[PDB]
């Protein structure tokens, strides 16, 4: 059955490109690639030409998520599936596909308004191995798991679930978290490969499309050094170190120059098709810096 | 689903059979088998009776590619599939099948005019283990991967892709290579088993059906010795040693007595169903000898 | 898809039960189980209550082959498949099923006239571990591979193939063996599990239903001792020690007291779905004693 | 502790070099190497320049056994050990060492009169991989196990044992075999590496220094084919196929053109330091052709 | 027994430090570390503070080899062993040890005049992971194998062998290579850990202490890219790509800015204690650029 197989790339727009270059390299160990374009640069994690496009003169938010399918037959099948179900899509011409450096490209929006791209045939620069922006003990976990995961804004969880399910994702409510005001927040997490989740959401108020992006190190030492960099440089940590009940990953959440959060992590477990839920994390992920997309403790 | 499972055998015709015997044995380590026929001999690589038929009084080009299916049910299913799709096929009688030493045989041509045979039931001489034409450290990689791969001539890539897809192959454009004249050459690569590719093509001008045949050694030492044989004997090397971005194989391309190229290699990676593309090889495969099927550098 | 999964049991009839008890125990290492019945006894190989039923006052030939399916749903599906295709079957009542010690039983004949039973739910005596009729270094290869294999008589190979294919077997002509008279004998071999073949046949003249039964030792030492027993006791060996091209097993063929052959063996390879053929065995299996079901050399 | 580590090479002399070339290649699969010397040629089994030197104008017997030590320090230590114990040795000059193609060489005789050489630094031709004299499924077992083993003549087992023990071998009486005349033959077997034995002997009357040489195939198929070659060509088999109780190897013993026996085999077990004994082999090794070094059955 | 366990560090002096920084980073992928010292900088390969010290205002040759022992007890034992055998050593004070960044240090010269240091307790910067001077697919092989190997000048091979044997190395003559003038060059290779050799030499005329330094990549792709860098930048290659008979490594030899050779390589085999010799390499290592420390082909 035709399905999305990974979060292949994403685009963000920023107001301060120079701050983003220093942040990405020094704080995270990502590689900056500048192709001489006036309005954008790239961040690499592996052999792909890029994983993140960073657009200038921007909004400090997500621009697009790029979801990969295996090839042209799955691209065509999924496109027709979306059309048959009543979703509005546009099949892109050669110029637009070349902009993203993919062989085939279609554009749509998810039910929450998040620009969503489906593509086949990423550009891989095997001649240009990843070279991190600071020394690293290891590298990033990508491969069959794609670049990482995001929590994005939604207005109707059922509608969002319908859309991502059509795309081949699996998952449902995995957390029922008590809120300070007596309500219970339901968070849904969906997978499309071995990464425990690639997309997640609730129907929570949010000023930005993007709540956080999670990037995963192969080595615990790089995660620890990254955490220390945030502390040393007095960068806000919204949720402190902890371990998630679903994916078993060791992570924290820190501010980016755009105000949405980065979640550096290590040791994510394999996705499971069998739905379960929790009322909190294993421990940690307590609130430190207030006033971010995540103001409430997870355990 | 019924599908081609390997490149089982191939036939070539040559103007100089004696030169071909010395080339195949000394330069490559293939085994010559002469069954006393006036007009042909065989080259072996493994337990199969043969992998290559070498016809005399010839054209210095490919005569046929022989694609294996698992058995009679898949043979019949694929035959009917070709007929239903409007392709012209001929089901061969016992005499023609016996000529190829197979249990069932059908003949057609691919959209580029390359004679294409589909068969089941190869003859295996378990009593006669491979005995290479020169001493070898190892042997050849065949088995589930078939004999090797070819690049062949096509006039319409989309039509070629349709035909091979019907036969059960998977793959698409994997290289977009800049050409000296400012154009971009698109090369497509298709697999039917664990070998990264078994057939590949672009819509490129070509005097011969066959651009090159790739044969894979189990041992790096045999590849190195083969490379040294080409250098020592001053045989043209069209593309020097390098590593492909798609299959990760260490290979070079040298002249055969027929003028098309042999690509001896080592360390091919497992095929992947997920389409990606590159703008060049990892490195190497630079042009040395000019005037062959490949005049342009691959990295 | 519903299919036969193993040769579960078989029945033979004999004129000399006492000779058969001594032969089975001393020459082969099978276990004799006598349940006090006037007209039969059993031979064991493993935890099954039995693998071979030996009927008295007999014909020195095969009485029935018992083919297992996984359970009742597959039994019912296969029964209906046979009926729909025009084959005559009888679904057995409780008394007949109890005679065979199975939970469900149907009876038919293959196109060559060989009585064929299909059943589910064999009786396993876990409380009664196999105890061989002579000391053994090892045991027998059974399990997922069933008891062994037989070559049986057929009058029309295509009809036989159709029947066994309906039952879920796979396989075709694997040998084209030159005969002394200038003809070529075609032998077909079919599998229904990991055993390289469980049933095989050609359209060859035969006085008996059963040409041979093959039983496989886990240990080479037991095969060698068995071979030595045949030599020491001057029991006819029709085909001497050799190795088959298809299953790679080390075997010989010796006379039983019933005149059909036993093929003791060791080291059978895993079945393959990809059809190939040979013109002889790896070596050995030359003719020694003449006048048996196999009078012609296999290599 | 300084010790012999393998049977590295051996020398034989023959009356019929041409018969020996055909025998070694066709019957055994050894590689003939002729360096243009008037009086000798070589047999190869692996990457070593050679394992067996075949001298012309000879006696149809063993000329020397060449025992390897790890290096110069062990060579010197063992030389001094032999001198201290009262054995007569000669340290060879450069010319004599070069004849054997070794870096250091000493010559002596064992207590039975068998010329015995101790050396370090064999010549290995890594550029020249083994190329068998007939097609082989596999190759030979050499490496840490050396070339094979011999039974040689002795007049005093205790004296022989003392000598080989000084050289670093371990082992003792492993067989007490009943003889037709009512006596019991004691055979001793000694190891110096993982090969179950490299040298063995009893105090038995013998016209030749060499009773037999055992060579081990990696693949059972090559052993079987070799056995079939002896049968087909009507070459005397002194002891038929069987399995040894000590090393668990499948072997037979056949005549060479020199009248002493070759023991082709397969599946030798790892040497053990713990002494045990047997009164016969597992089975087989019965007498067929009479009048050879071995006239008595082993089981 | 106390012994040297690896080539831990080395010092070189150069006339052109800027050329060396560009060469080391771009051509080899080494990491430049400048600690602000006026007269030296460092090259890193791994977590060690450094592996190579590069001194300014120099002689374009080796300054010292630094051989590690396990700890203080082995340092003291080896020091006393050298004194007892009549070698001149100096035990260094704290200032000299701190210069090398080691816990204990002694200085001597080998019999060929090559400055030789023995130390315990290297400085490891676990906080500062290796960051190569160009992007790399992999990293370097160091660890238990130390930094690499050198061939250095000697005037008396027996004396050199005595010295290195006292230090705990093992090895002897491994090559007897025919020279153009009819002589035979003997080369000796010694190991002190799993690296096939760490030091090697003959008694050959040489203008420099250092003939070559070998550095080993984990990944074949980095070796290939390095080879391509030498070709592209028209840097002299003295011996072309080939494989050594002793260590089985794929290597070539290229000019450094100091005129002695670097030998980049991949796939070195484990050292063996059993001495063997060869008359050439497996193949390759033919002469290209003349006028370097190696003017003669190795195969
Ligand atoms: C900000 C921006 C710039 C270019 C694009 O193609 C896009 O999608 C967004
Ligand atoms: C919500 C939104 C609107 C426009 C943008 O360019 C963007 O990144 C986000
Ligand atoms: C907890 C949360 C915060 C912001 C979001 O956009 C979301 O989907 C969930
Ligand atoms: C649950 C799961 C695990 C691994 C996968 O590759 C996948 O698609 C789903
Ligand atoms: C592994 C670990 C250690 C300390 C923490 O506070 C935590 O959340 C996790
Ligand atoms: C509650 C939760 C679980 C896993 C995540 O990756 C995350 O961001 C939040
Ligand atoms: C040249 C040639 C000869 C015989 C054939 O069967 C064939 O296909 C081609
Ligand atoms: C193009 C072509 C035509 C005829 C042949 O026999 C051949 O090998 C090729
Ligand atoms: C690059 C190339 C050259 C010749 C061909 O026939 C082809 O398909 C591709
Ligand atoms: C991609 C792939 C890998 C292995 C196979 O056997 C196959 O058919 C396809
Ligand atoms: C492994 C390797 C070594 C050298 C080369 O030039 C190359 O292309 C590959
Ligand atoms: C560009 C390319 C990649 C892989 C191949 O086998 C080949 O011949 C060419
Ligand atoms: C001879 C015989 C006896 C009983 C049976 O049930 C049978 O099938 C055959
Ligand atoms: C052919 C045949 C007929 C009756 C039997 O009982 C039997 O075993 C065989
Ligand atoms: C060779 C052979 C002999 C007897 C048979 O019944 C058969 O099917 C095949
Ligand atoms: C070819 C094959 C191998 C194993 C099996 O279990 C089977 O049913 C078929
Ligand atoms: C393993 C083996 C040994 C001897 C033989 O004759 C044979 O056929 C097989
Ligand atoms: C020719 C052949 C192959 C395999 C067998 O089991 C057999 O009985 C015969
Ligand atoms: C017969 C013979 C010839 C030369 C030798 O060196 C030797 O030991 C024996
Ligand atoms: C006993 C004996 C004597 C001389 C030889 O040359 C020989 O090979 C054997
Ligand atoms: C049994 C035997 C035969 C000959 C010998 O030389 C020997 O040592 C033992
Ligand atoms: C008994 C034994 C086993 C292995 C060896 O390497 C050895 O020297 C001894
Ligand atoms: C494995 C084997 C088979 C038959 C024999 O006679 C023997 O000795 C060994
Ligand atoms: C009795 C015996 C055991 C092992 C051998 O190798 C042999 O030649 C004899
Ligand atoms: C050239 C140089 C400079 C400082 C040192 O300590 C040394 O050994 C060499
Ligand atoms: C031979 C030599 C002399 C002095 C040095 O500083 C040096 O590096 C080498
Ligand atoms: C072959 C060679 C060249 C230079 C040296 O210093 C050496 O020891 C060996
Ligand atoms: C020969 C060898 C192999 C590994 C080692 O660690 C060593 O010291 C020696
Ligand atoms: C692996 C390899 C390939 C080509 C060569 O020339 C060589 O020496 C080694
Ligand atoms: C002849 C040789 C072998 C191995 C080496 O590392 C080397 O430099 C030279
Ligand atoms: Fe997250
Ligand atoms: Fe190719
Ligand atoms: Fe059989
Ligand atoms: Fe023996
Ligand atoms: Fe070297
Ligand atoms: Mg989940
Ligand atoms: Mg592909
Ligand atoms: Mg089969
Ligand atoms: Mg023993
Ligand atoms: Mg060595």
């Amino acid at each position: 059955q035709a399905a999305v197989i990974e979060l292949g790339y994403m685009g963000i727009s920023v107001k301060d490109p120079d701050a983003w270059k220093s942040f990405a390299t020094d704080m995270l160990g990502l590689q900056v690639l500048d192709e001489g374009e006036k309005d954008r640069f790239y961040l690499r994690m592996d052999y792909w030409h890029h994983r993140i496009v960073v657009h200038h003169n921007g909004q400090d938010d997500l621009e697009y998520l790029g979801w990969r399918v295996a090839g042209k037959p799955e691209f065509e099948a999924l496109g027709q599936k979306l059309i048959d179900a009543g979703y509005k899509i546009r099949i892109c011409d050669k110029v637009e596909a070349q902009e993203r450096m993919v062989l085939g490209l279609m554009k749509t929006e998810d039910p929450g308004g998040n620009p969503t791209e489906i593509f086949w045939g990423p550009r891989i620069d095997m001649s240009n191995p990843f070279h991190p922006g600071r020394p690293l003990h290891g590298k990033f976990v990508t491969g069959d798991q794609g670049l990482g995961h995001c929590i994005v804004r939604q207005t109707d969880v059922a509608e969002a679930h319908k859309f991502y399910s059509l795309l081949g994702f699996r998952g449902d409510v995995e957390y029922r978290i008590p809120l300070p005001n007596g309500m219970t927040a339901e968070l849904s997490f969906m997978h499309c490969n071995a990464r425990d989740h690639s997309i997640a959401f609730g129907a929570m108020p949010a000023a930005k499309r993007l709540n956080h992006l999670m990037l995963e190190y192969t080595h615990m030492e790089d995660l620890g050094y990254t955490h220390q960099q945030f502390v040393k440089n007095e960068i806000d940590i919204a949720l402190q170190l902890g371990i998630h009940a679903n994916d078993k990953a060791l992570t924290f959440y820190g501010a980016t120059p755009s105000g949405w959060l980065i979640e550096p992590g290590w040791r994510g477990a394999t996705a499971i098709d069998e739905a379960e839920y929790y009322v909190g994390d294993i421990f940690g992920h307590g609130v430190e810096a207030t006033g971010y997309g995540l103001d409430v403790k997870l355990s």
